[PDB]
């Protein structure tokens, strides 16, 4: 008999070991994406007004997704 | 993998390097051109009017296009 039901008890216990690690992981396995962005930017700057030129971008973006 | 994703990043790097120098380049590449003129000319002034002759010219140009 007790072979029998100490195998069960150790299968019982196997799943929640693995169910522990699938959230352990979980913590790896985000917020990696690719970020860069590179521009050929020329700007003057005067008592009233900053210009900014822009001749070349590595993406096409929104105005609005940029913080100054 | 990451040596090779590094790699395509320096090559999107590269191609916006070389869009920025060729703006560079634009600033020289303009507004030379042969100006050189050469003219006999002789001129007489009186109370009333000025008189000038021309002898010679190292080229043929309109009378518009000279200022005095
Ligand atoms: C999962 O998989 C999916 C499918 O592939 C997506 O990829 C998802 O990624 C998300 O997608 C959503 C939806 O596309 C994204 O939410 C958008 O976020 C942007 C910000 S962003 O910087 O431009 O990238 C915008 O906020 C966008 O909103 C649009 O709609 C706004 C409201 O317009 C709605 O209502 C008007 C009436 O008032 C209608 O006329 C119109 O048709 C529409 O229904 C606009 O205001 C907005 O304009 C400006 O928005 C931002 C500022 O907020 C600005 O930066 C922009 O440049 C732009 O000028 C823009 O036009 C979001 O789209 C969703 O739209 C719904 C709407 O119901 C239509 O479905 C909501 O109302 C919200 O507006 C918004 O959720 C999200 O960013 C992505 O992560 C993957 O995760
Ligand atoms: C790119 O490559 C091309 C091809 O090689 C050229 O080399 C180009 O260089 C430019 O070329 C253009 C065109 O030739 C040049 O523009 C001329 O500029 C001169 C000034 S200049 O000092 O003489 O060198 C003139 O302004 C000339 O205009 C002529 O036409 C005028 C208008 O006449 C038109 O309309 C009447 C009706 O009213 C028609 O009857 C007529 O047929 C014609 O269609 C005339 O007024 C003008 O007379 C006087 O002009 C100047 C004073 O402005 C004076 O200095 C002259 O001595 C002359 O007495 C002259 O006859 C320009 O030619 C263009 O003509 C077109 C017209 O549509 C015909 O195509 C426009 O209407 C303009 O008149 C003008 O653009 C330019 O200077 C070069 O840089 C390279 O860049």
């Amino acid at each position: 008999v007790s072979p029998i039901i100490a195998t069960i008890l150790l299968i019982a216990i196997t799943v929640v070991l693995a169910a522990t690690l699938v959230t352990i992981l979980g913590g790896f396995t985000h917020g990696v994406s690719n970020t860069v962005e590179t521009a050929g930017v020329t700007s003057h700057i005067t008592s009233k007004y900053i210009f900014i030129n822009v001749s070349s971008s590595s993406s096409a973006i929104s105005a609005s997704s940029i913080t100054i």
